[PDB]
């Protein structure tokens, strides 16, 4: 498990990240909006303040993919999970890739390229793998996915309350 105290890998409670990439399916700004939203709770919990990339290096940076690539899940096509993730520090600090396999879509999921977003951001930072309701972790996109207060992992929380550091 990674977070706290005083956060992870940053000495900043004020952080962005990036779509290197956004496969134009959702569509590409409907992607950056499934993302982006993600983000704008996960920035509600935690002092942090995420948002796109101001400039240089991110948090979490994402590139879509997964067409079949092979990393981690399992660029299943479009349709189901997707983002075949690994943590903050390891891997391009943060690094998710998310299957360009689908055509991004919230008919409910099938695949919606807000979830990879949730999980990798999640992930990446510290609110990484439980098992709830409502959670990052809650696992299979079907999600709770009003971004608005999507109130994260509450253990994983206990990890935000971390980030949190001020
Ligand atoms: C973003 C969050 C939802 C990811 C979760 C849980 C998690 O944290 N895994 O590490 C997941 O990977 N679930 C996969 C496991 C694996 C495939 C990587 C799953 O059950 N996927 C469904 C996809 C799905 C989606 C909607 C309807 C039906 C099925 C499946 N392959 O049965
Ligand atoms: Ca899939
Ligand atoms: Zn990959
Ligand atoms: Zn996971």
């Amino acid at each position: 498990f990674r977070t706290f105290p005083g956060i992870p890998k940053w000495r900043k409670t004020h952080l962005t990240y990036r779509i290197v990439n956004y496969t134009p399916d959702l569509p590409k700004d409907a992607v950056d909006s499934a993302v982006e939203k993600a983000l704008k709770v996960w920035e509600e919990v935690t002092p942090l303040t995420f948002s796109r990339l101001y400039e240089g290096e991110a948090d979490i940076m994402i590139s879509f993919a997964v067409r079949e690539h092979g990393d981690f899940y399992p660029f299943d096509g479009p349709g189901n999970v997707l983002a075949h993730a690994y943590a903050p520090g390891p891997g391009i600090n943060g690094d998710a890739h998310f299957d360009d396999d689908e055509q991004w879509t919230k008919d409910t999921t099938g695949t919606n390229l807000f979830l990879v977003a949730a999980h990798e951001i999640g992930h990446s930072l510290g609110l990484f793998h439980s098992a709830n309701t409502e959670a990052l972790m809650y696992p299979l996109y079907h999600s709770l996915t009003d971004l608005t207060r999507f109130r994260l992992s509450q253990d994983d929380i206990n990890g935000i309350q971390s980030l949190y550091g001020p």
